[PDB]
Protein backbone atom coordinates (compact mmCIF):
# COMPACT_ATOMS: atom_id res chain seq x y z
CA UNK A 1 0.00 0.00 0.00
CA UNK A 2 2.71 2.50 1.04
CA UNK A 3 4.69 2.09 -2.17
CA UNK A 4 1.53 2.40 -4.26
CA UNK A 5 0.49 5.57 -2.40
CA UNK A 6 3.80 7.35 -3.34
CA UNK A 7 5.33 7.14 0.16
CA UNK A 8 2.77 9.68 1.51
CA UNK A 9 1.84 9.20 5.15
CA UNK A 10 -0.78 11.97 5.37
CA UNK A 11 -4.04 10.09 6.06
CA UNK A 12 -6.18 12.52 4.07
CA UNK A 13 -4.05 11.73 1.00
CA UNK A 14 -4.10 7.99 1.88
CA UNK A 15 -7.90 8.12 2.14
CA UNK A 16 -7.98 9.46 -1.43
CA UNK A 17 -5.59 6.70 -2.55
CA UNK A 18 -7.62 4.06 -0.77
CA UNK A 19 -11.21 5.14 -1.70
CA UNK A 20 -11.13 7.25 -4.85
CA UNK A 21 -7.94 7.08 -6.88
CA UNK A 22 -8.15 4.47 -9.62
CA UNK A 23 -11.66 3.21 -8.75
CA UNK A 24 -13.66 3.14 -12.01
CA UNK A 25 -15.92 6.22 -12.06
CA UNK A 26 -18.81 5.99 -14.53
CA UNK A 27 -21.02 8.91 -13.40
CA UNK A 28 -20.80 11.91 -15.74
CA UNK A 29 -21.16 14.61 -13.09
CA UNK A 30 -18.65 12.94 -10.71
CA UNK A 31 -16.18 12.67 -13.62
CA UNK A 32 -16.67 16.39 -14.37
CA UNK A 33 -16.02 17.29 -10.72
CA UNK A 34 -12.85 15.23 -10.50
CA UNK A 35 -11.53 16.61 -13.79
CA UNK A 36 -12.30 20.16 -12.64
CA UNK A 37 -10.53 19.63 -9.30
CA UNK A 38 -7.54 18.08 -11.17
CA UNK A 39 -7.25 21.24 -13.29
CA UNK A 40 -6.65 23.27 -10.09
CA UNK A 41 -3.58 21.21 -9.02
CA UNK A 42 -0.80 22.85 -11.04
CA UNK A 43 1.97 24.25 -8.82
CA UNK A 44 0.38 23.02 -5.56
CA UNK A 45 0.13 19.73 -3.57
CA UNK A 46 -2.91 17.58 -4.34
CA UNK A 47 -3.62 17.48 -0.62
CA UNK A 48 -4.00 21.31 -0.93
CA UNK A 49 -6.89 20.88 -3.40
CA UNK A 50 -8.36 17.92 -1.39
CA UNK A 51 -8.54 19.84 1.85
CA UNK A 52 -10.28 22.58 -0.15
CA UNK A 53 -12.82 20.33 -1.94
CA UNK A 54 -15.86 21.40 0.14
CA UNK A 55 -14.95 25.08 -0.38
CA UNK A 56 -14.77 24.48 -4.16
CA UNK A 57 -18.18 22.75 -3.99
CA UNK A 58 -19.55 25.90 -2.35
CA UNK A 59 -17.81 28.17 -4.93
CA UNK A 60 -19.06 26.16 -7.93
CA UNK A 61 -22.64 24.94 -7.35
CA UNK A 62 -21.50 21.44 -6.20
CA UNK A 63 -19.90 21.16 -9.68
CA UNK A 64 -23.29 20.87 -11.38
CA UNK A 65 -22.35 21.67 -15.01
CA UNK A 66 -25.61 23.32 -16.10
CA UNK A 67 -25.21 25.73 -13.18
CA UNK A 68 -21.42 26.27 -13.41
CA UNK A 69 -21.66 26.88 -17.20
CA UNK A 70 -23.81 29.99 -16.68
CA UNK A 71 -21.25 31.68 -14.41
CA UNK A 72 -19.75 34.95 -15.65
CA UNK A 73 -16.81 37.29 -14.92
CA UNK A 74 -18.95 38.79 -12.13
CA UNK A 75 -18.97 35.41 -10.36
CA UNK A 76 -15.21 35.03 -10.81
CA UNK A 77 -14.76 38.53 -9.40
CA UNK A 78 -16.60 37.42 -6.22
CA UNK A 79 -14.78 34.08 -6.08
CA UNK A 80 -11.39 35.84 -6.07
CA UNK A 81 -12.03 36.58 -2.37
CA UNK A 82 -14.13 33.49 -1.56
CA UNK A 83 -12.56 31.77 1.44
CA UNK A 84 -10.45 28.60 1.15
CA UNK A 85 -10.31 28.23 -2.63
CA UNK A 86 -7.15 29.05 -4.60
CA UNK A 87 -7.47 32.62 -5.91
CA UNK A 88 -5.96 32.11 -9.30
CA UNK A 89 -8.16 33.86 -11.79
CA UNK A 90 -7.41 31.72 -14.86
CA UNK A 91 -7.82 28.50 -12.86
CA UNK A 92 -11.28 29.62 -11.67
CA UNK A 93 -12.36 30.77 -15.14
CA UNK A 94 -11.22 27.38 -16.44
CA UNK A 95 -13.81 25.52 -14.36
CA UNK A 96 -16.57 27.61 -16.00
CA UNK A 97 -15.12 26.91 -19.49
CA UNK A 98 -14.97 23.20 -18.66
CA UNK A 99 -18.66 23.14 -17.61
CA UNK A 100 -19.51 24.86 -20.93
CA UNK A 101 -17.48 22.22 -22.76
CA UNK A 102 -19.26 19.43 -20.87
CA UNK A 103 -22.63 20.78 -22.03
CA UNK A 104 -21.32 20.99 -25.62
CA UNK A 105 -20.13 17.36 -25.44
CA UNK A 106 -23.49 16.19 -24.11
CA UNK A 107 -25.26 18.05 -26.95
CA UNK A 108 -22.88 16.75 -29.62
CA UNK A 109 -22.39 13.22 -28.35
CA UNK A 110 -24.85 12.35 -25.58
CA UNK A 111 -23.10 11.54 -22.28
CA UNK A 112 -19.89 13.00 -20.86
CA UNK A 113 -19.09 9.66 -19.21
CA UNK A 114 -19.55 7.73 -22.48
CA UNK A 115 -17.35 10.35 -24.23
CA UNK A 116 -14.49 9.87 -21.79
CA UNK A 117 -14.74 6.07 -21.43
CA UNK A 118 -14.69 5.77 -25.22
CA UNK A 119 -10.95 6.54 -25.01
CA UNK A 120 -10.38 3.17 -23.22
CA UNK A 121 -13.11 1.31 -25.10
CA UNK A 122 -15.54 1.38 -22.18
CA UNK A 123 -13.42 -0.39 -19.58
CA UNK A 124 -10.35 0.31 -17.48
CA UNK A 125 -6.85 0.01 -18.90
CA UNK A 126 -4.98 -1.95 -16.25
CA UNK A 127 -1.41 -0.66 -16.49
CA UNK A 128 -0.22 -3.79 -14.57
CA UNK A 129 2.39 -1.96 -12.50
CA UNK A 130 4.41 -3.82 -9.85
CA UNK A 131 6.80 -1.02 -8.80
CA UNK A 132 6.05 2.67 -8.23
CA UNK A 133 9.07 3.43 -10.47
CA UNK A 134 7.21 1.70 -13.39
CA UNK A 135 4.74 4.64 -13.50
CA UNK A 136 4.70 7.05 -16.43
CA UNK A 137 3.19 10.53 -16.23
CA UNK A 138 1.86 10.96 -19.76
CA UNK A 139 1.02 8.99 -22.90
CA UNK A 140 -0.42 9.35 -26.40
CA UNK A 141 -4.06 8.75 -25.40
CA UNK A 142 -3.96 11.40 -22.65
CA UNK A 143 -2.37 13.82 -25.12
CA UNK A 144 -5.10 13.26 -27.71
CA UNK A 145 -7.88 13.50 -25.10
CA UNK A 146 -6.36 16.76 -23.87
CA UNK A 147 -6.36 18.06 -27.49
CA UNK A 148 -9.93 16.86 -28.09
CA UNK A 149 -11.24 18.41 -24.87
CA UNK A 150 -9.51 21.66 -25.78
CA UNK A 151 -11.70 21.79 -28.93
CA UNK A 152 -14.87 21.94 -26.77
CA UNK A 153 -13.39 24.81 -24.78
CA UNK A 154 -11.80 23.01 -21.82
CA UNK A 155 -8.87 24.87 -20.21
CA UNK A 156 -6.04 24.03 -17.79
CA UNK A 157 -6.19 20.36 -18.82
CA UNK A 158 -3.00 19.60 -20.68
CA UNK A 159 -1.62 16.13 -21.46
CA UNK A 160 0.06 15.41 -18.11
CA UNK A 161 -2.92 16.70 -16.17
CA UNK A 162 -5.32 14.61 -18.28
CA UNK A 163 -3.11 11.54 -17.74
CA UNK A 164 -3.36 12.14 -13.98
CA UNK A 165 -7.15 12.45 -14.35
CA UNK A 166 -7.40 9.11 -16.21
CA UNK A 167 -5.54 7.38 -13.35
CA UNK A 168 -7.69 9.19 -10.76
CA UNK A 169 -11.01 8.27 -12.42
CA UNK A 170 -10.00 4.62 -12.90
CA UNK A 171 -10.05 4.84 -16.72
CA UNK A 172 -6.42 3.81 -16.13
CA UNK A 173 -5.62 1.58 -13.14
CA UNK A 174 -2.17 2.63 -11.95
CA UNK A 175 -2.38 0.71 -8.65
CA UNK A 176 0.42 -1.73 -7.94
CA UNK A 177 -0.31 -5.45 -8.25
CA UNK A 178 -0.26 -6.09 -4.48
CA UNK A 179 -1.93 -2.83 -3.38
CA UNK A 180 -5.05 -3.65 -1.26
CA UNK A 181 -6.92 -0.95 -3.22
CA UNK A 182 -6.21 -2.37 -6.66
CA UNK A 183 -9.64 -2.78 -8.28
CA UNK A 184 -10.81 -6.08 -9.76
CA UNK A 185 -11.31 -6.01 -13.55
CA UNK A 186 -13.41 -8.47 -15.56
ZN1 LIG B 1 -2.78 1.49 -4.61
Amino acid sequence: MNECAFGTKDPVYLNYHDHVWGQPLYDSKALFKLLALQSQHAGLSWLTILKKKEAYEEAFYDFEPEKVAQMTAQDIDRLMTFPNIVHHRKKLEAIVNQAQGYLKIEQAYGSFSKFLWSYVNGKPKDLQYEHASDRITVDDTATQLSKDLKQYGFKFLGPVTVFSFLEAAGLYDAHLKDCPSKPKHN
